[PDB]
């Protein structure tokens, strides 16, 4: 079984319009943003320009194929997969991709679609030229899955909130903190979970 | 009938390019926005930028199946589905759409579709700093149908204006109101219902 | 016959990549620009930022069908259509086509289609703040076809120049006015039909 | 043989990636800027924001057909002929293609393409407000063939250099000359031809 | 064959999914940044905004052919060959591609992709103003593919660093070195290879 092969059977058999669900068990979808840079900050407007890793991370078992004697992992386009329908709820503009949409499969059905976003938010920016700095949270989940069929979850607390941050940023990263939630909206009848990410930054002092 | 199943059908016999009609009955489309920002107000030009879920919900007997032994809803992509051609008659810009362009389908038809929308408008901003503050007007409707084919009507008055607002914003909501309307064209032979939402907002004093 | 089964035929058997022309008879397009706001002038540059609505109008016999038991009219997408191939001499930017991209097709293969266009143009703003104002004249007919193939005409000189213009625009319109033309170039072989409209407007005083 | 035959027979006999060359014999490509206008200029930062038509010409035999009793030219769409992979090599923007994009093409296997492109580039802006004005060279060529395959060539040096000039710009045209070049880079192995326009132009007094 | 045969087989056979991985033998990239030109600095954001020629070059032995008697180079669309998952890892925008989406293939399976991209990155521009002047290091390298897969390297260190400059650029360059790295992150099990590019330039005096 060779890369063709395996990609080859993925793409002929694939379905990107199916939410993966194994029996009323929801898909876990795992979200973690890694911030590379901030880049305009607006205190009056409450506005941030910001770059990070949109980390996600799903099982598809129908993608699965046995690899003992053949490669564990390969390179998906996002257009031949399904892919977890997440929106920031606070975005200001939409998603700016800066980098190839190509998510990695491995055999065993674990998909890892990391994306660079350049992307506009509405938070707290209040404190950005502060000791304590500003707390800008931005909340992601599924738009139109809820939680019977999609749950978000963080993730990696360890790693430096920082190690991937830009240096020549004209900000500077406190602490990031990811807490996922559950909302139930008057608009909606069942519960739609998200993950809220923290950012405490503030302007280099 | 697995939700493979179900998106197959819809996808393998529905038509994106024929309204879901039933005899001389307009398709009975309804709309609701819901703000959640207001980015840029200029009283000097009238020009607003915005933020929105452009909340619409209609009925499609073709996508109805039987979900007696299988789910109720499934998310399907918007170019899968006949969607309502509506335009908002006073956008200044086309509209960004931050979120994914999936439906909801419901088991008997009902599609409800709820992307939100970044748009700029031209309307009323004198008073925006005043406490009674301004009144924006946005109406739209559909863009080809007239109301034998098509009407457009309000919804749910009830929830807090205000419950999916930034508090973040620049701005304020003092109250929303919506009223359809159904009006003639000396352009055009027949009448032509749309949906106007009178946005009463003010900067925060 | 509903619906369906007209847009079905209509699809199936249209070619918009050929215009409808009988014999060696051009085909009659009419053009009428109805403006619905000017949103930014500059008198140092003589540049405009406007909006209107193309309302074009065509007829292509092979979309004609028999209604003696159906509507006479169905909204067909511009793609599954032949269209004009015009384009804004003066125009310094392209169209940004602010509404549904459809046309209305009747029984007897008269097409209308009528788009919302906001796009910059290159003309005499001098005037502008003045009781007289300025005339910026806009010219815009097919790019491709002659005179023997295609021709543009204007139309319903009554209607209130007006009556759809956005009240709260920074600027009122004194006159509009539409005078067709017919030129050939050193450039060019044949002689190129175009519709030339003058905007008389005004900063409001 | 009417127009829907001939234009049928072009969409389903082309082939859009392959160049219409004749043996070792390069294709002839006759490129011609015509400048409709001048928009920005930055003296200080050396760059041009101009509209002008990129009149294209060359020729495709396996596109012609028998006249003889049918239409002579038509228009083609130019995703369904082969196009010269032209580039302005000191463009800094990419090109704004502000008119339809179709093709005219002679029933001999001549092919003429004239789109209205608005594009910045890098070039002498010095002198701009001078009575002998600034000289600014624009070089474009096939960005992938080199001079074996594609040659490229000027044109009608006679036509009034602002025939098709706007009369509104704030600038003015002196005169325009175009001279092909034929370079070999270190980069590149083979020769690369190239037409340079030089537009000697200034403010206006 | 013609260069139609050439290309109707590359079109037919090749698959821009599947990496032309040769055993467990990596991919030989070779990525080789030229600078065209420099057109915004911000020395307090520490932001550029540049031009420059993306000279990739690699290795797809399934697109070789025997040219023992024809041609044995063509010109084949981006979209017909896998092409490296290349990503600037500090870019700030994504890549503005200024040039025809085209490869250059050799009979011997050797595939040639120089892009022109305008692009925004976040590296140290401090010293802009300055004789020794700023030093701004941009790192690019495969997305999703690792050294065993993906291999990236440096090229001609020889030709002049400015030969392709623009001369009207309100900069000048005065080195430019590329030296690969290979890295392995904590977010990833692998080792990721790039080539790390310092553009030594400064304002003009
Ligand atoms: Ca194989
Ligand atoms: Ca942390
Ligand atoms: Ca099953
Ligand atoms: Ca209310
Ligand atoms: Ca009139
Ligand atoms: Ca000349
Ligand atoms: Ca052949
Ligand atoms: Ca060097």
């Amino acid at each position: 079984f060779d890369r063709a092969d395996i990609l080859y059977n993925i793409r002929q058999t694939s379905r990107p319009d199916v939410i993966p669900t194994q029996r009323d068990r929801p898909v876990a979808v795992s979200v973690s943003l890694k911030f590379i840079n901030i880049l305009e900050v607006n205190e009056i407007t409450n506005e941030v320009d910001v770059v990070f890793w949109q980390q996600t991370t799903w099982s598809d078992r129908t993608l699965a194929w046995n690899s003992s004697h053949s490669p564990d992992q390969v390179s998906v386009p996002i257009s031949s997969l399904w892919v977890p329908d997440l929106a920031a709820y606070n975005a200001i503009s939409k998603p700016e991709v800066l980098t190839p949409q190509l998510a990695r499969v491995v055999s065993d059905g674990e998909v890892l679609y990391m994306p660079s976003i350049r992307q506009r938010f509405s938070c707290d920016v209040s404190g950005v030229d502060t000791e304590s700095g500003a707390t800008c949270r931005i909340k992601i989940g599924s738009w139109t899955h809820h939680s019977r069929e999609i749950s978000v979850d963080p993730t990696t607390e360890n790693s430096d909130d920082s190690e991937y941050f830009s240096q020549y940023s004209r900000f500077e990263i406190l602490d990031v903190t990811q807490k996922k939630n559950s909302v139930t909206y008057s608009c909606c009848p069942e519960a739609y979970e998200d993950v809220e990410v923290s950012l405490n930054f503030r302007k280099k002092g």
